[PDB]
């Protein structure tokens, strides 16, 4: 899989989401070579480029011009793309013209996660899945709820992740912030 | 992928690798259809599952009779193991039995360590790639000490994982032993 | 400190509150020896032990009838308990018979958390402090929001603690499950 | 306790230690008010301060002159200081004058930890106790295997800390490095 440090960074936009935390995702989802997906909340690109190689359509959706803008790059430099739709603009809005889904990574919820969950229930595949990535202590309980009350059987995993520094004296192990996954059933 | 209770178990056979790490593995290992692989200590068969339904070939190996066994049982409930080849006995002598590898994973290192990966390094293919899975304090330094002393360039990423257990009051986060993969470049 | 395999323990009643948490607590709560202190939902004991020997009174309340049984063995073994007041039954009532505090840990919130927060807000005095103990993804949201409500400034600290555990082959690392301190400013 | 937000940093000196970190230090220590203890390598000084407000004497030792200099300046602004025996230099050459001691705690093992513990061994009374807290992956290994091979009865403890950090959007959970505290019996 392709290693945090071989994406184009930028400032205003954050990610991209560790290596580590990808690889989870992309076993949670179980991408189908026929499914069509959506990444609400972009970024950097990570969850797209992951996707974009193992499904048949993925449109990639973030508020921030710069994030559709650095998601754009790191697909061509890795030759990726062509089954990615970018879209940029308020996820609401965004999600409502778009088909229906077989998985939906929510990312950066942006304010909205409620009325994002609400309306990724409604074009939901059959069998389909929903991934929330929480940062913030309010989205890790919000998720549980939104997803509990639209009546889906929801989980969560906490990541916490070290990874080692070759230093001259030695390696010392330094931490990413911990990740939570809140998970719908398949 | 195949969730930790869908597993069969045995009691002197440790696993399966909690599924998080075992998406790690996958991971790191960038298993190709085309691919021979060696799992040494396969035990409940957790990894060896994962890469039998990747790679052309997959030696599993382990000295536990109880292990190779269970192996064989949780293959044969998802219907793989046509391209495994199961051998019971001491790691190092059926190492030197095998063709050579495009990728080698390590889990019950059972003291010769050394040896294993020593036999290991002589039998990787150009741009094969060797992860080992660590419990113990001292397999984590012996082995970056052992694949630094091999030539290779060596990193480490330590992953402490939580669930969320439902409970009747709510949702308690449930620990599993923090566990450290050790992998060589690709 | 008193570790964790010296306390009585029972099956009904959850603890202790693992070491390293406990020497936390202490280290927010600054015990003085003048100070009094109240543990809702004292479970065996462990928190009260540590602040028997540290402040003027302790106020000890559980529902469990078993809990404040173990509380008072494991109070007697240790030759402590002649400044605790042990109290049965719902904490929001207890909680209104008992004088203003200095301290207040909150463990088994027992679902009454808001009204046990408020309540404690009531009695106490200047300067005092609150500490809530969680193990549910719940009761960290709930803790953080109602202090912020009852205008305090709130923190929040998780802790994931593994111990080494002595086997033949080695030292194996065994997580406790993750705890998070919710506590307002001094 | 003195938070880390408290102290006063420089940008060749690591530290200071998380407070939690500290907080556990000072009860695996368990200082009595006529202890002799040495902190090799007191960095910006936070177990040193601590050790200062509850033994008699504290011998704090730095390779790095700027560290010594930030420790003094942190004793100052708490009003600490006239039972610490500052001292620049090279451990071994340092522990070789001083008087025998209760605790030692070992931080900046400096490379030269296996000949600082022997050292430290032949100093330390009876009832005493020894505190590493490792931050590389090898201290880790090599702390548990000198003091084995010296004859005491070691454990480890590893932390992970999260912290939460207020953000308008919510509380976003923050990482700190793991540590370990490798400790012998007392």
């Amino acid at each position: 899989m392709i290693p945090d440090d071989e994406f184009i960074k930028n400032p205003s936009v954050p990610g991209p989401t560790a290596m580590e935390v990808r690889c989870l995702i992309m076993c949670l989802a179980e991408p189908g070579k026929n499914d069509v997906a959506v990444d609400v909340g972009c970024g950097t690109g990570g969850v797209t480029l992951e996707l974009a190689g193992r499904v048949r359509r993925v449109y990639a959706i973030d508020r921030n011009p710069e994030a559709i803008s650095t998601t754009e790059m790191n697909l061509q430099r890795h030759g990726l793309g062509d089954n990615v739709t970018l879209m940029e603009g308020d996820a609401p809005e965004a999600l409502c013209k778009i088909p229906d889904i077989d998985i939906a990574v929510v990312g950066g919820s942006g304010g909205e996660l409620q009325e994002i969950l609400r309306i990724i229930k409604d074009k939901l595949k059959p069998g389909g899945r929903i991934i929330v990535t929480a940062i913030l202590l309010e989205t890790k309980f919000e998720a549980m709820e939104c997803l509990r009350d639209l009546g889906f059987d929801v989980n969560i995993t906490e990541l916490n992740i070290a990874r080692g520094r070759a230093l001259d004296r030695g390696t010392m192990m330094v931490s990413r912030n911990p990740v939570a996954l809140i998970y719908t059933g398949v």
